[PDB]
DNA sequence: AGCGTGGGACC
DNA sequence: TGGTCCCACGC
């Protein structure tokens, strides 16, 4: 992998760019994202999606088993080998 | 079940 | 840069 942490004694190197720049902001501790609703700060904004989900319960992810609906891909995809 | 949160890969 | 899905781990 091509990009490094250079933070110290930090080994992780990653393979895109973009996701060292998102690894960077744990250590800095930065959370460019805020949640209009509950005014929680969050590091990313795919994580920012899907927490405002929480308070709208919006739920765009249904099994296609039972048809039960998830705020999240995850949640459907940990919900349907239950079927099995 | 619910959901914060990190990683791969992508656009 | 700035996000934007898919997916796994943790409690
Ligand atoms: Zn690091
Ligand atoms: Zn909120
Ligand atoms: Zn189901």
């Amino acid at each position: 992998r091509p990009y490094a942490c250079p933070v110290e004694s930090c080994d992780r190197r990653f393979s895109d760019s973009s996701n060292l720049t998102r690894h960077i902001r744990i250590h800095t501790g930065q959370k460019p994202f805020q949640c209009r609703i509950c005014m929680r700060n969050f590091s990313r904004s795919d994580h920012l999606t899907t927490h405002i989900r929480t308070h709208t319960g919006e739920k765009p992810f249904a099994c296609d088993i039972c048809g039960r609906k998830f705020a999240r891909s995850d949640e459907r995809k940990r919900h349907t080998k239950i079927h099995l």
